[PDB]
């Protein structure tokens, strides 16, 4: 079972970053994985806060906007409201339970604190453009475009959930339940971590992304600045999110931390192909609903899609997956103005 | 059946604090609530980094201090510690899954996220004062007396867990998990996090501020500046932590929220009183050890407990319970020039 504080006088350097004795003392000044606390101290060099930010303009920007480019940036804003509403609560409920080294404990609750602002922000933005946010925040729910990324994203974790519940209950073996057998393996468990954590890499390294070059194009025109400002302070804070999701997968895979997951994830290496393809794919498809009344300055269908691939192949590569598409340069170098 | 993203479009103003629907869309723009969004805007204006505190004057004076007094800070210290590291992750953990207003999901994370930041400070504090910090750090894991004051803490966030988990899994009932009954009884469920809430109520109210004196016993010798700056630092946000805990508590008593929780209340209010008063003898028996190699002047075992009963009054009567200990006057009005 899971406990707020073990018992137990452990080496917190030897723990396994997942799985292992629960965290009791939060101390910093040691740590078996450096890059955990050189990321806690870099989010917190890094807060901003959104009120701070001048969004005063950006109301007759939207207002004076062609109806469909009014569409492409409150459809791209709404998705973004949507993956900051699951990235502020998730990591927190999802890892929190299994996180055994402090380092990542206090970086995974500095990463969704982060997140939490990102979605401080967005509401900053929104009530500052429409006058009636309440249309904006309920279409985010229902919005069908929108709600097939959400239910594959949720779906991860709260899988994730579920089975991390039954592991502290009932512990490994094969049990049953009103009737039911339920077998609890933690090496499926472990394989369901290595998913959450593969998705929400692709989430924060491509999903974010891409909807920035969205936004930052209306930037490039000197429309809608405000938000500009604060993407580009969102999109700081994501850069170090993504360094910590692709640190974790990369040390567990190579075995360093846990062998069983090293070999959990060499065999499910060609799901985990599959999900980031996928995750890309839904990408694309979104680029249609958003300019299926037309397109705009420095942005296009076609434009995104090239993204979309030079993104993810940089991403894969990075995690150690093959690259799914063909490689080229970057399709929109201006982009770089506004990230890094 | 808990899910990081309900597809269910509901109106979050209509929805009680707890056991609701769990929150989808994070939005700030309104609240059933606005005193959570007033706390989330204060802590957030609060924001401070611990290492920015200057505390390299503090080694010298620690080092110079007299044997029994150097057991009276650090003492004092390891359970603040001990507090801060249980602080940091449970009200995620234990409160965070069963959440259905979006202004009090985010309290909850931004209020488990300054307590990370406590517990940092607390790090900078002990790397800076003693050669090494693994005595003080895995002393607080073991330490008979420090674990006898905290006892019960962790024990029931535990509790409330594993039964969150049993209600998430299994539903309102009676089941039968690998050969045994076991009943779900949502009202013992709203019964525990009632009590849980109450049982935090203590601790950001009454064993956080009991320590702080011990602290700022130090400050008015002019002893232990950093550490001192950094107290008053953590004491401005327990401030706003116990003000949240105060309302959660007395929102339900009103019966204003879920009517059941009004009931529940009032029902199990002896268990209320037993609460602090267990905690208040706790927090006197810490006594015994605390100055067990001598006390110091305006510090002793008799000034801590009146302090004690005098704190615990001033809490109890916030939320509305009989008062236990005789009325008595500020045994020690000098630190009202640390706090607020
Ligand atoms: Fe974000
Ligand atoms: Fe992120
Ligand atoms: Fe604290
Ligand atoms: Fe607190
Ligand atoms: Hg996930
Ligand atoms: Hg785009
Ligand atoms: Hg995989
Ligand atoms: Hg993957
Ligand atoms: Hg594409
Ligand atoms: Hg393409
Ligand atoms: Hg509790
Ligand atoms: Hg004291
Ligand atoms: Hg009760
Ligand atoms: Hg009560
Ligand atoms: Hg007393």
């Amino acid at each position: 079972a899971y406990t707020t504080f073990s018992q137990t006088k452990n080496d917190q350097l030897k723990e396994p970053m997942f799985f292992g004795q629960p965290v009791n003392v939060a101390r910093y000044d040691q740590q078996k994985y450096d890059i955990f606390e050189k990321l806690i101290e870099k989010q917190l060099s890094f807060f901003w806060r959104p009120e701070e930010v001048d969004v005063s303009r950006d109301r007759i920007d939207y207002q004076a906007l062609p109806e469909h480019e009014k569409h492409i940036f409150i459809s791209n804003l709404k998705y973004q409201t949507l993956l900051e509403s699951i990235q502020g609560r998730s990591p927190n409920v999802a890892l929190l339970p299994l996180i055994s080294i402090p380092e990542l404990e206090t970086w995974v609750e500095t990463w969704a604190f982060s997140e939490t602002i990102h979605s401080r922000s967005y509401t900053h933005i929104i009530r500052n453009i429409v006058n009636d946010p309440s249309v904006v925040f309920d279409d985010i729910v229902t919005n069908e475009q929108i709600q097939k990324r959400a239910e594959g994203i949720s779906s991860y974790y709260d899988e994730l959930i579920e089975m991390t519940s039954y592991w502290h209950l009932l512990g490994e073996g094969t049990h049953t339940v009103n009737g039911k057998t339920v077998t609890v393996s933690l090496r499926e468990l472990k394989k369901k971590l290595y998913l959450c954590l593969m998705s929400v890499n692709a989430l924060e390294a491509i999903r974010f992304y891409v909807s920035f070059a969205c936004s930052f194009a209306f930037a490039e025109r000197e429309l809608m600045e405000g938000n500009a400002k604060i993407i580009r302070l969102i999109a700081r804070d994501e850069a170090l999110h993504l360094t910590g999701t692709q640190h974790m997968l990369n040390l567990l895979r190579s075995g360093a931390d846990d062998p069983e997951m090293a070999e959990i994830a060499e065999e499910c290496k060609q799901e985990c192909y599959d999900l980031f393809v996928q995750a890309a794919q839904q990408e694309k498809d979104w680029a249609d609903y958003l300019f299926r009344d037309g397109s705009m300055i420095g942005l296009n269908k076609d434009i995104l899609c090239q993204y979309v691939e030079y993104i993810t192949n940089i991403r894969m590569q990075a995690v150690g997956l093959d690259l799914p598409f063909n490689t080229r340069s970057n399709p929109i170098p201006w982009i770089n103005t506004w990230l890094v």
